[PDB]
């Protein structure tokens, strides 16, 4: 089966682990050790295509990787405005102005949202690049994050 290299970029604490490991070990962590990056898979069935996960989760492999999610944390606007930062060096690493992309924004379950999802949204739309909201606690969208990357790796 198809195997799509995916990884997972952001400041610290945006929950890079935490959706990672709610994808594929089903469980939302209580606390990752942030300075452990490996890679991690994942068996799944995408549009009626089985494929293999290969997920990389950066700690703050990295060139090979075919998509990205650019996670930030809704009650986090500094990780918001770091999500630039990590797209320029994605579009250098890969050396591409179009590469396979999502941005995500997590920890949508709490209150204490200081990034709006119009200002997400406007974001993503200047990047042409999908958005979706996540919980790594809840599982919304989840799946949903992830998956939508493997379509955009299909696209391309
Ligand atoms: N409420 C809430 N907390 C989260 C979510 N995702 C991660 N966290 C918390 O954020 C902290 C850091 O998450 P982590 O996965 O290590 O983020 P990372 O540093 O980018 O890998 C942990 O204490 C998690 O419990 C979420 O969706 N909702
Ligand atoms: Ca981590
Ligand atoms: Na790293």
């Amino acid at each position: 089966m198809t195997e799509y290299k995916l990884v997972v970029v952001g400041a610290g604490g945006v929950g890079k682990s935490a959706l990672t490991i709610q994808l594929i070990q089903n469980h939302f962590v209580d606390e990752y050790d942030p300075t452990i990056e490996d890679s991690y898979r994942k068996q799944v069935v995408i549009d009626g295509e089985t494929c293999l996960l290969d997920i990389l989760d950066t700690a703050g492999y990295m060139r090979t990787g075919e998509g990205f999610l650019c996670v930030f944390a809704i009650n986090n606007t500094k990780s918001f405005e770091d999500i630039h930062h990590y797209r320029e060096q994605i579009k250098r690493v890969k050396d591409s102005e179009d590469v396979p992309m999502v941005l995500v924004g997590n920890k949508c379950d709490l209150p204490s949202r200081t990034v709006d999802t119009k200002q997400a949204q406007d974001l993503a739309r200047s990047y042409g690049i999908p958005f979706i909201e996540t919980s790594a606690k809840t599982r919304q969208g989840v799946d949903d994050a992830f998956y939508t990357l493997v379509r955009e790796i299909r696209k391309h």
